[PDB]
């Protein structure tokens, strides 16, 4: 019993955490096998990211600008390469301790565990969702890019998030490792601004299922729903639209607790009428949205990788 | 800029989890030099656990009895003994990724991270607070048990609790690392219950210093109060009382804010008596008391460990 925001174990992705600088500027890198990561501005003044000319900037580095440091080892970088918005170091040491791991750029809405870390060094993990407006509401001070964000389902380490900046309204935008930004962002000190964000509608039903799981049953009515009356409703409130894929993918909880997926849609609807009268769901006076319907299944019952 | 529940990074505790087994029971043990820790629950029948007699029970197992396994590799034990709720299995192996560590007993408003692990795998982490009543509130599954609690400072873990048994109201129940139960607890089938719960005052203000940091203003106000005022309004609302202590221990926060305590206080009292009337701090509609002020100061600062 219990429900918390749980991260996964960041073991395999410490053993990873690289210092990277380059003139006055350091931040954190990623080290596998014998490539490390980091952000491409790294190698920009702050007077450069008004209008950098990336290709410009980075030819009149040479591999020795790079200073790279792990723990207090110190490796060589032998060769760099821009692929969109990350800098590929290649040292000449491998990293020893490189897991098991893949590159796989995420969906809104998907969750993934944050390593926050300063000069090369993890600060704590905490989980995060990419929101649907492609920012992510992450806890990052100066000195964090380079940062990454991951899960672990089943032994190997899916990388989907660097962190490269904070935007106006404290929200934090970033790349999947393959250096593309999430969302119209871009690594350049403009205007850009967050767009309106949405509440994520069917991680708020898994949410609401999980509940059920672990024994509150308060919030259901003997009401249902169409999914386009439902949608027509929760978009009023500025809810994220449910398609068909949402419901399908909740299937299974709705299997284990005998409630139709449209019948815990009718739900959430009388709860946005509503409020909670006081009461509270898992813990929460919120309608809680960074848990995933694989989250749920994944805590609700009991997996762990080695 | 950001708030969230962060977690220590578990990469040190995650080489510690191993698989113990005695009989048809299976739960976790941490492997430090060549000793095992787990509960001593696992030597007893659910039988057993009507009315154990650990020190007879004990005798009755040798050390092929306990079958420990760190991930594909067995462990041989070679000896054995309880010290309190807590069973030492000596190994024929020291754990080369033992790190450095104590064994530290908290107390009652202290944060920590746990990493919950099943069939000796690393699972999820997450953070909790010791509460008033000597429960945590975690998310624990059957086969949880043997799963730990810690701090780090600095390279050092501090191991703080070891999980042994969930209440009835769906709270958790445990030891520090020498065995020694938090809260009125036994091991043992009988009848038990989770006290009466308080909120942590110090913790709150912590959170609220937290939240003027991050921007959220609307509830600080012309007024401040006295300790003694503010506790008559604290224990009317089941808070815990405030202490000179904490005062001194909100410290650095009023001073990194310019806000001092007693100020801070006059805020809490009004949030107390009126409510937060729909608006939200730090993303929550309730008054968040799992965090401390070190944890605030550790969030708002980067401090790191490796
Ligand atoms: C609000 N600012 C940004 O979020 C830009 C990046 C700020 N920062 C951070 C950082 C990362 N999370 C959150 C932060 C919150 C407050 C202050 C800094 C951070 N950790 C850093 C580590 C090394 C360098 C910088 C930095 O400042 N680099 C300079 C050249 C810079 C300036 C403007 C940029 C505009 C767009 C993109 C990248 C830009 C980059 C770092
Ligand atoms: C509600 N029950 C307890 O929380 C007792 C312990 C239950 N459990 C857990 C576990 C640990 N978190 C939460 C759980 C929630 C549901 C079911 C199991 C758990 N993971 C276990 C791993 C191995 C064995 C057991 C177990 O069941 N052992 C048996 C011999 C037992 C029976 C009665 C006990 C009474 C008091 C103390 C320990 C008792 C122990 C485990």
């Amino acid at each position: 019993s219990g429900f918390r925001k749980m991260a996964f174990p960041s073991g395999k992705v410490e053993g990873c955490m690289v210092q990277v600088t380059c003139g006055t500027t350091t931040l954190n890198g990623l080290w596998l096998d014998d490539v490390v990561y980091c952000p491409r501005h790294v190698i920009c003044t702050s007077e450069d990211m008004l209008n950098p000319n990336y290709e410009d900037l980075l030819i009149r580095k040479s591999n020795h600008n790079f200073l790279v440091q792990a723990g207090n080892v110190q490796l060589r970088v032998i060769g760099h390469s821009m692929q969109n918005c990350v800098l590929k170091l290649k040292v000449d040491t491998a990293n020893p301790k490189t897991p098991k791991y893949k590159f796989v750029r995420i969906q809104p809405g998907q969750t993934f565990s944050v390593l926050a870390c300063y000069n090369g060094s993890p600060s704590g993990v905490y989980q995060c969702a990419m929101r649907p407006n492609f920012t992510i509401k992450g806890s990052f001070l100066n000195g964090s890019c380079g940062s990454v964000g991951f899960n672990i389902d089943y032994d190997c380490v899916s990388f989907c998030y660097m962190h490269h900046m904070e935007l106006p309204t404290g929200v934090h935008a970033g790349t999947d490792l393959e250096g593309n930004f999430y969302g119209p962002f871009v690594d350049r000190q403009t205007a850009q601004a967050a767009g309106t964000d949405t509440t994520i509608t069917v991680n708020v039903l898994a949410w609401l299922y999980a509940a059920v799981i672990n024994g509150d049953r308060w919030f259901l009515n003997r009401f249902t729903t169409t999914l386009n009356d439902f949608n027509l409703v929760a978009m009023k409130y500025n809810y994220e639209p449910l398609t068909q894929d949402h419901v399908d993918i909740l299937g299974p909880l709705s299997a284990q607790t005998g409630i139709a997926v449209l019948d815990m849609c009718a739900s959430l609807k009388e709860l946005l009428q509503n409020g909670m009268n006081g009461r509270t769901i898992l813990g929460s006076a919120l309608l809680e949205d960074e848990f995933t319907p694989f989250d749920v299944v994944r805590q609700c019952s009991g997996v762990t990788f080695q």
